[PDB]
DNA sequence: CCGACAGGCGCATCAG
DNA sequence: CTGATGCGCAT
DNA sequence: GTCGG
């Protein structure tokens, strides 16, 4: 909440950047900003004092003069009042439904829930199940919750296979008090970098917790990564648990603590790590960093043993999972 | 200035 | 079909 | 939209 004015302006700049735009680095220009403002611990008092922060620049400081002394910004007043605008933004809040074809369908003159609930036909799969849990996407998972889905996770893997290793990551992982989804990172002995001895590691997993009703829908599914839906179980006479988005991810055994440290994110904490690794002469990703060579092509996988050794390549001080939130 | 901006999975689409 | 591209998504 | 060389 300290900035906390400021930083709002700055994320619905990048949304309507990314949303209406289509212009991906504005959008992270303004999340960057966003983001080191958010960690400044000094109420800001002009725009001068903000451009002295990495990521704010000339046009960003003007912005901020103007919200400093009227208290908004006539840029967003105006997308605020625009149909078309609103409409294609309001549309990419559906799960499956990006600027693309947010526009296409604004377009062809659906701009409304009720639009897209008349013109299912016109819909992908991940799109159809989008609309489907518009409302219950769009809500928080109390940690509490969370913890019932790890132990019903973690103990439906084990039933699977006791060698498996799951671990709940995203927000969860950083210690947040709620979380938007649940990310599951998930390895076993017979997957790595150098083998893979046995087939389907990832759809027995899904298969249990669908057999299960805890996965009650697939938004996509290959063998490494699946995005989908899940529900807690609810008792007797009482409303039923909103459905949430879980994602998993298979990862080489021998890779997991790029994968952790990948799956545990903030994504603008990833975005800062990676681009200061690229800045450093290496390349990250959640297999393996890497060192870049003059073309900037990547070499042979570094040895790691633990998170913080990915931190040491690049010369950061370790940041504990709860100190790589926004 | 101005080229770079994080990285990649799953899926759809198009050219052939 | 394969291969290249782009979307929407994940952190 | 911002930055580092
Ligand atoms: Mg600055
Ligand atoms: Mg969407
Ligand atoms: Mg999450
Ligand atoms: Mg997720
Ligand atoms: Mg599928
Ligand atoms: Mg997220
Ligand atoms: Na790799």
């Amino acid at each position: 909440t300290l900035n906390g004015g400021i930083t709002d302006m700055l994320t619905e700049l990048a949304n309507f950047e990314k949303n209406v735009s289509q212009a991906i680095h504005k959008y992270n220009a303004y999340r960057k900003a966003a983001s080191v403002i958010a960690k400044y611990p000094h109420k800001i008092k002009s725009g001068a004092e903000a451009k002295k922060l990495p990521g704010v620049g000339t046009k960003i400081a003007e912005k901020i003069d103007e919200f400093l002394a009227t208290g908004k910004l006539r840029k967003l007043e105006k997308i605020r009042q625009d149909d078309t605008s609103s409409s294609i933004n309001f549309l990419t809040r559906v799960s499956g439904i990006g600027p693309s074809a947010a526009r296409k369908f604004v377009d062809e003159g659906i701009k409304t829930l009720e639009d897209l609930r008349k013109n299912e036909d016109k819909l992908n799969h991940h799109q159809r199940i989008g609309l489907k849990y518009f409302g219950d996407f769009e809500k928080r998972i109390p940690r509490e919750e969370m913890l019932q889905m790890q132990d019903i996770v973690l103990n439906e893997v084990k039933k699977v296979d006791s060698e498996y290793i799951a671990t709940v990551c995203g927000s969860f992982r950083r210690g947040a008090e709620s979380s938007g989804d649940m990310d599951v990172l998930l390895t076993h002995p017979s997957f790595t970098s150098e083998s893979t001895k046995q087939p389907k590691l990832l759809h027995q997993v899904v298969e249990q917790l669908q057999k299960v009703h805890f996965i009650t829908d697939t938004l996509s599914k290959g063998e490494t990564k699946f995005m989908g839906v899940c529900q807690l179980p609810s008792k007797n006479d009482e409303k039923e648990y909103p459905h949430r988005r879980i994602d998993i991810r298979l990862i080489p055994k021998d890779q997991y603590y790029c994968g952790v440290l990948y799956f545990t994110g903030s994504d603008i904490f990833n975005k800062n790590m990676r681009a200061h690794a690229l800045e450093k002469g290496f390349t990250i990703n959640e297999y393996t960093i890497r060192p870049l060579g003059v073309t900037g092509v990547a070499g042979e996988p570094l040895p790691v043993d633990s998170e913080k050794d990915i931190f040491d390549y690049i010369q950061w001080k370790y940041r504990e999972p709860k100190d790589r939130s926004e």
